[PDB]
Parts: structure tokens; sequence; C-alpha cells
């Protein structure tokens, strides 16, 4: 029941703004999101949802309360800059940009206004069906009730829970990241289920169907995912013989790569924007 | 009007038998006490669960064949001819006889049963453990002497806990080795997900939690989206970020190959039952 | 407070299980050492030298074990047991009760070469390991067509004096074999493997190796006391960012669990073949 | 009559606990831990052992007589910062941190009273079973007794040694981390049952048991690791098929570059 602006208006503004609305926490026309490219094709659903829409960032910043940055990581410093001076007492200032951190963001604002109001977060798209996960951390001059805010906000759209800053890196190689290796195993399993004669429609929808079922099951159980996984394995069966396959490929290994790649490359490309 | 005074009996009181029997009842499909189970150890853990649930128990599989409207056969598919010569004999016209093994043939079933009497209506079906959250995926077949209502009764009932569509029974062994084994690939993968965030820094319980999430959430996503999965994968993947980056690291690891040879195997497998 | 006063243990074999047996089962005090004979046609073995040391009775004829004996342990090589049993099936009475060790060796072909003799032989399959040298094998057995109950019963009071010990139904019995029968060199191997890094990183090999085996009795133990699921353990081990979660990435990169999981196979499918040979 | 603190109410307080009180040594009420998030599953179960907790580490440190660090090695240097003024020359402070030096700790402590008295320490936590391995090195100011003494109370939960310190890092590397390898190994060999025909639960029984066995054996011998296999491996048989397998996959240099790992990250740990 209060104004929301997005300062991007890509990829994350729309899932953000469509899950908020489908959970009935905020209306659509109380959200403004802007880009200086009035035309791109997340701009045109966003305008489809009923959002406002303006290429000026200054009047993002002045229909809103609670403020996302929505733009990719370099582009940050440039945006705060731009619209540092515009910050009022009244503004939370939530960055999703990945790598960011809460001092650099508090370090060009506070030039402009000291004690700004500032939350980092970690989601992901999923939050477009109201199954996101979230994290996000409490800024210096984070007010008590900005947290609870968000965190009330954020849980609308999935999973939010706070955490220490030092821990965002790591959430978003594995979280952030999280869905593009989902994405990645059902179009291979859907191969792997044509390959076995499966039509591809159906082979798409028993292997997500599968991973969604596991996944709430695994967040449903009190017990270790070994377990689980020891109950799905009929002595000498089938899937018994298909874990053998891979592990023989080292798949634990990989999961574990991409986790460590996501995380490495967000730091690294923190430490060229510290160092510029 | 299908479940009205549908008595369900198990002849396997294990993994199978649970996950159904906690789905049903967690669905509001059937009371508890309307299902029975049968095993010769009444001392496994899945027969305690079973216990507790309010699910009559009973050594004697002719118990369970004489409680029973729609029969399940959750025993490992060597069992099933031992089990089908034991009770053939108490196979009335009434029963719907629903054979949840792998790899085990509708034909097989009622060249069995035929001997006693002349038209066993038989059901093939495979399914998952996530029906234990009401999130399974569920294929059937009907057999030769099935009725029209019975396979109606048997989509309505296994919809109550997921997915469920009625397919040919030769692409059943290929539903198990994608969904059937699916959610061991799920729980493996989030384990080492869950390494993986501990790895780089995460405590393991909020790994666990936002690793399942995330798989989740991408599920729903998928499901709910026109859109291909490398669409969805391009959607997160940010030019030079830290998603491509790990995307690279699955790739070179043949993380796809991984999961095409898992279903493969599994299928493959679930063939090699059916001939021993 | 076990001991068996009227029971007379012989082994056909003087080998390596034999003496491990003897040993396991003198160290528990079920079995004084006079009360077993075992029997072997190389009298000259190191493992005969233990047994004889030891108190074990020691004959080169099979016949006089079998006439000693009321179990009568097999424990030559499987493609011994069936000579064994041509030359000893004659002397087999009401009284014995025939244990065959033999990796892969069914109780069909045995009771099918005995019963030539002498109807309704007493006959227990089971898979053991060297470990019930000190008292913690692992031991599964399996009851024949003529073995009374008593005689199971009997056989695991005996089998459990050194270690675990279970009925199972016969058709697991290779695949025991290939995990807990073949399972103690897999640990000395790894255990082997461990000191080599322990060495490599600074450490004495004496202390190398009394550490690693600690770890992994230790942890054993653990798992054999607790409820929870192993990857549960290992979680607790794990700190976040720490060494061991690192050691655990390499491990995985190699393809561990596979190469474990490969050994089990190879061992149960060898142990298959073998008997698919003989019979 | 001696008192037990932990700094840190994690995993290894939780273990050493259990070990210490399962042994006898201490009553569950003679044991203090602190923590700041007093929400934690460990902390739970120390509660229910009867183990007194607080969100306070001086009050662990005023308590105690035997004083165990168990914190995370980048909280080392803040906890010596906090609590480094109530240090009493009764104290013997007993690092279990993965890494962290002798040296840097009485650095830190020194600042405050002259002659503090630090062991390092490296277990695991098959304390719990009594059954760790644990090695310690004795600080400048440590004497005789504290040695003798802090044998003696790590004895009751597994073997215990004295080492120089330069070896800690590798033992960590290898029974520190350890017990992970196996119960990685012990999971595999468990699903490797499970592939060949066996119920789970009697996979795992087996397989561990068989570890167990063979540790005990190989503790108990004078031979080495490479007869006691031979001893096991009949020609032509079962176990060296398997052993061929094993090597085929350089399952051996896998173990080697598991412990060297854990050394490496636990030298990086300290470095930085
Ligand atoms: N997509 C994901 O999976 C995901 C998940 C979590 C967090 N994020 C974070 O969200 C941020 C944006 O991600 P995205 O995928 O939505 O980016 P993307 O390119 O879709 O969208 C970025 C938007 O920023 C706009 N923009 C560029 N310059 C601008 C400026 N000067 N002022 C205002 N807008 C400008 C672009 O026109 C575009 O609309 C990144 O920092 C990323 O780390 C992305
Ligand atoms: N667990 C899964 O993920 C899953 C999913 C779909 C289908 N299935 C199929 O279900 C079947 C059962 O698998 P599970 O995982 O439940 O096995 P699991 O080991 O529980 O065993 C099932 C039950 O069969 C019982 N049994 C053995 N002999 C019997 C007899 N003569 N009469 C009655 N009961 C007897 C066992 O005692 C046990 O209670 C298999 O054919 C499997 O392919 C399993
Ligand atoms: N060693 C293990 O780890 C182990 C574990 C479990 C089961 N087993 C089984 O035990 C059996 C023996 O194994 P082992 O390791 O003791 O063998 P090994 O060679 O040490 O001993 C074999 C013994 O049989 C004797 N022998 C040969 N021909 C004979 C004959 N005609 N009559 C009597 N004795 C004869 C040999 O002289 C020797 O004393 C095998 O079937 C093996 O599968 C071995
Ligand atoms: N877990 C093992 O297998 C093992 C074995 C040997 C040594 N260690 C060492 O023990 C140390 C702790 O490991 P763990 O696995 O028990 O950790 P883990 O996180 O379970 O527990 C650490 C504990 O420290 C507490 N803590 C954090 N900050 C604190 C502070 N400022 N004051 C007091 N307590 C604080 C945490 O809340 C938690 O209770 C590490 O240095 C590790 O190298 C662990």
């Amino acid at each position: 029941s209060m104004s929301v602006g997005f300062i991007g208006a890509g990829q994350l503004a729309f899932a953000l703004a469509k899950g908020f609305t489908a959970a009935g926490v905020l209306a659509a026309h109380k959200i403004m999101a802007s880009s200086p490219d009035m035309d791109l094709a997340t701009v045109s659903a966003l305008r489809k949802m009923g959002v406002k829409l303006t290429p000026h960032n200054k009047e993002t910043v002045q229909h809103s309360d609670v403020l996302f940055l929505a733009v990719k990581p370099h582009i940050i410093p440039f945006i705060l800059d731009e619209i540092g001076a515009d910050i009022e007492d009244r503004h939370i200032v939530v960055s999703c940009a990945a790598g960011v951190t809460i001092s650099s963001i508090e370090k060009k604002l506070s030039a402009f206004r000291p004690a700004p109001r500032v939350i980092r977060c970690m989601t992901n798209t999923p939050v477009v069906v109201r199954e996101g996960a979230t994290v996000y951390a409490t800024g210096t001059h984070a007010q008590v009730e900005d947290g609870r805010l968000m965190e009330q906000l954020l849980s609308s759209v999935g999973f939010c829970t706070e955490v220490e800053e030092d821990l965002i890196d790591a959430v978003t190689g594995l979280s952030g990241s999280g869905p593009a290796y989902a994405f990645t195993a059902l179009d291979a399993l859907a191969d792997g289920g044509v390959k076995m004669g499966l039509p591809r429609r159906l082979a798409v929808r028993l292997g997500a169907q599968a991973l969604l079922g596991a996944a709430k099951m695994l967040l449903h159980s009190e017990q270790h995912p070994g377990q689980l996984k020891d109950n799905v394995s009929s002595p000498g069966g089938a899937t018994i013989h298909a874990l053998h396959v891979l592990e023989s490929g080292g798949f634990r290994s990989l999961l574990i790569n991409a986790v460590e790649a996501s995380c490495i490359r967000t730091r690294e490309l923190q430490s060229m924007a510290d160092q510029e």
C-alpha cells in the first residue's frame, strides 16, 4: 500500500513486479520502472502489466518510497551519481545487483545526504511465480522496521531470510545462478526421455514435475537428501543403476564447480569495480 | 463419487506404499482406515510409519486382496509373479489390479491372472515418491479388460497426488528412467549444490534450503512458461556474468550427457528387470 | 559368559580364514583351542605354525577333522570344495553341521554332493571376513534345507562372538562378499594411501598410519552408533569454507564414490562368475 | 574438580562434551559453552545433555579452568581481543581451531598477562564415541603438567599424543578431515551393496563393520597394510578383481589429493 520503484526495467524488474502484483502485496499502478531504452521486450511486458514506465531515473526516485536498483552491477555507480542528490529521508534503497557491496553504495550516496537507508538483496527469477529464493543484509543506517518490511515484501514472492552480507556472493552462486543450472538439467533430462522414446512435450513435463516434486519433498522433510535418495533406490533396481552412471561422471563435483565458479566470478567482478 | 466407498490395498508395505498412502490421505481422497497393506516382515521402518498413519496392516496378502477394490502391487519386479501365483485365485472380477512395479508388463500380469479368471482388470502405473507432498509425476496404461471408468478412476485417484496422464504402455520404461528415478537425481544434485554453498562459506542448513528453493522455483517457472528451457536459461545468463561462467564449467564436465546417461541407464535396467 | 563345552569345531583348510576364526573364537573364550582341529595338505604354512602355537590340533588328514568335529568349517578355496566333499562325504554323520565359508559356492551344490553319500546333510553357508581375528567381523549366514532351527541359532551365537552376525537369504551372499568380504582390502588400500598423503604433507609414516586408521575406526564406530545418515555425519565435519569441504571436493572431482561402487560390483560379479564356471 | 569451557557451541563443542561426559571424566554441569546464537541445533543438544549455556564468553572464561576455543579460525582473534583481559593465571587455553598458530594466540593474550598457558589441539568428531584421534602441541608457557593433564583428558575420548606444532596442519588433513572421507566412502560402499541387491540398512551396517574391523586389525598388527591386503586377496578371486578397478580409477591418488587439499587449505585459513 506504498510506492515502489525500479531503476532498470529488465528481467529482474519484470519478475519482481509480476511476483508482487500476483501476490496482492502491491498494485501495478503503484510501481514505476525506468530504462534509457523504452523499447526493450521486458519494458513492453511491464507496460502490459500496468506498471508506470519512464526513461528518467529521477522520476522513479520521486515516485518511490522503496527503490529497487535493478541494473547491471557496473551501472550501479553511475545511477548512484545520477540520483544521489534526489534520495530523501523516506527512501529505502534496495540494491539487487550481484556483487555490489553495501559499503560502496553507502559511500556514493553519503556524499549527498548522510545516513542513507540501504539494503542489499540477492534473489532469483522464480519470484515471477512466487517461488523465489531471497536473502538480504541491512545497511549501517537501515532502521529495524526496514529489514522487517523487506522480509515481509520479499516473503510474498518466495523464501526470504536475513543474512550477514559476507554470505551474499556465495548465495549468488547457489540460488541466484541456480535456476540456470535447473533449466540446463531439465533440457538434458528431456533429451534423455526423448532418446528413450518419449515425446518431447511429455519428457519436459515429467522432468520438470520430478524436479519440482523432489525439491518440495526435501523442503518439507526432516531428513537428509541422502536418506530421501536412499528411499528411491530399490536394491538392484533402475534408479541405483542410473545413480552409478551419474557418479562415474563426477556429477556432484560439477555442481560444486558451478556454485564455486559463479561465486568467484561475482567476487572477481566486484574487485574490478573496487579497483575502478 | 469414485472415492466415496473405495477401498485401497497395497501388496508391499515399503517406500512406495507409504508414499502413496501418505499422499492419498493428505489429499483427503481416502480415509486412512480404508487402506490395507501387507508385508512378510512387519518390523520395517515403513510398516511402523504406516501403522501410526492409521493404515491397517497384515502379514497375509490374501487379506489385503479381500479388503481391496483397487489393489496396488508395490513389490520388487522379481516378486510380482510370486505374489500373482499366491493370490491369483483370490482376484475376483470386481478387482482393479494396479501394478506399480518397474518394468513388469500388463501382458505378463494378465497371462498369470487369466489362468484363474478370464477378464482381470489390470492397470500399469509408474509414479514417484513426491506423491507424498502431492507433487508426484504419474503415468498409467490400461489393460485389455480395464473398463473406461477404471482408467477415469485411476486418473482421478493419481491426480489427487500430482501430475497424471494416460500413456501407451510402451512409453512406461522410459518414464521410469525420467520421472520414476528423477527424484533421486534431484536429491543427488541438491546434496552436491549444498556442498558447493558450504565450500563457498554458507551454513549447510541455509545452503540446502536455498538450493531446494532454487530447483523448485525453476521447475515451476518452466511448467508455467511457454518458452523453451534454453530461452529461460538465456534470461538468467547476463553477458560476462557469474551464471554463464558457472554454465561453462557444467558444460566442460558433460553435465548434460550425464543426465541423458542416467535416464538411459534406468530405462535399460527397467527393460532388463522384465526380461529377468 | 558364553561357552560351548560339548562343541568340537573343525576346519578343513588351515589358511588365513581358519586362523582368523580360530583366533577370534579362542580370544572370545567361547572355545578352548584344544577343542579345535584344522587340516591342510601343507603342514609348513605360517597359518599352520600360528594355529599350532595357539594350541589347535593339526592333521594332514581331512577325515580326522570330520571325525573330531561336530561343527565343520569348510575353509578351502571355492574350487577345492567339490573335491573335499567327495573325499569326506561318506564320513558325514547325523551330528555334523557343515558350515561352508567358501565364496560363491551354493548350498544347493554342497547339499547335492553330500546327499549322494547320506541324505539330509545339515548345511549352513556363511560369508565372513578377516577382522573376526580382532572380534570385529561382519558375518552373514543362510541355513540349508535340512538345517534345524537350533542349528542357525547356534551358528549365530558362535559367529556373534567374533563380530556382527545376521541371517540372510542365500541370494544376498554374493553381494555381501563384494561389500564386507572384500571390504577390509578396500580399507587397507585406503589406509595405505591416506598414510602416503600424511607423509607427503610432512608426517612420519608411523604417525600417519596410526592417525588414518584411528580416523576410519572412529568414523565407522560413529555411524554404527548413530541414527543419522552418513551424509549428515559428513556435514558435521564440514565447516563452511573449511579444510574438510575443500578435500571432499577433490574426492568428488575424481569420482571417488563411483570407484567404491565399481569395487563392490566387480567383486560381486567375479564371485557369481566363478560359481557359474564351477556349476 | 576440573571445570571445562567452550567458546563456541557448535559441532566440536558438542562432540567433545558428549565424549567427556560419556567417559565419566566430567559432569555435564561442570561444562559451560557460549555462542552468540542460542537457537542452534548444537546448542539445544548441549542443553539436553545438562551442559551450562550462556551467550556471554566472559562467563565461560570465569567458569573455566581448561578453556577450549571451538570457533572458526577467523573468529579466534576477535574472541582473544574480547576475553583476553579475563584470562587468569589458572587458565589453560586450548585452541582447537584449524590452522591457528600458538604464536598468534600467545601474541594476542600476552598483551594482557605475560605468561598465557596455551595448548594447540587437532581432534575429530569420533570423540563422541570415545575413538577420537587427537594431537596437541604445548606453548611457550605451558608447564609439563599442563601437557600431561591435556593428554589425560583427551585420551579419555580416544587416541592422543603430543606432536611438534609444525605437524598439526598435516594432521588436520588426515585425521581432522578423515572422518568425512570415511563417511563418503561408507555412503558409496552402501550404494554399491544396494546396486548388487542388498537392502540399504544391511549395506550400511556391513560396510561400516568392514571398515571398523579393518582399521582395528591394522592398529593391532605389526604388518604393513599391503600385507593385510594380500591376506584377503586370493589368486584370481573377487577381491583382487575389485582392487584392480580401484587402481584403474586412481583411488589411492584421490585420498592423497584429499589429505593434501585439506592441509593446504588449513595453511591458507591461517595466512589470511
Ligand atoms: N536475471 C537474474 O537471474 C537476476 C537474479 C538476481 C539478481 N539479478 C541482478 O539484477 C540486476 C539486473 O539484472 P537483469 O537481468 O534484470 O538485467 P537486464 O539487462 O535484463 O536488465 C537491466 C536493465 O537496466 C537498464 N539500464 C541500463 N542502463 C541504465 C541506466 N543508466 N538507468 C536505468 N536503467 C538502465 C537496461 O536498459 C535494462 O532494462 C543485475 O545487477 C543482476 O545481478 C539478476
Ligand atoms: N521407491 C520408489 O521411488 C518407487 C517409485 C515408483 C515405483 N517403484 C516400484 O515399486 C516397487 C516397490 O519398491 P519399493 O521402493 O517400495 O521397495 P521396498 O524394498 O520398500 O520394498 C517394498 C515391500 O515389498 C515387500 N515384500 C517382499 N516380498 C513380499 C511378498 N511376498 N508379499 C508381500 N510383500 C512383500 C517388502 O517386505 C517391502 O515391504 C518396485 O517394483 C519399484 O520399481 C518404486
Ligand atoms: N581371506 C579372506 O579374506 C576370506 C574372507 C571370507 C571368506 N573366505 C573364504 O575362505 C576360504 C579359504 O580362504 P583363505 O583365505 O583361508 O585361503 P588360503 O589359501 O589362506 O587357505 C587355504 C587352505 O586350504 C588348504 N587346502 C588346499 N587343498 C586342501 C585340501 N584338499 N584339503 C584341505 N585343505 C586344503 C591350503 O593348504 C590352505 O591351508 C575361501 O573359500 C575364501 O573364499 C576368505
Ligand atoms: N567439526 C569438526 O570435525 C572439527 C574437528 C576438529 C576441529 N574443528 C575446529 O573447531 C572449530 C569450530 O568448528 P565447528 O565445526 O564446531 O563449528 P560450527 O559452526 O558448528 O560451530 C562454531 C560455533 O562458534 C560459535 N561462535 C561464533 N562466533 C562466536 C563468538 N564470537 N563467540 C563465541 N562463539 C561464537 C557459533 O555460533 C557456533 O556455535 C573450527 O576452527 C574447526 O577447524 C572442527
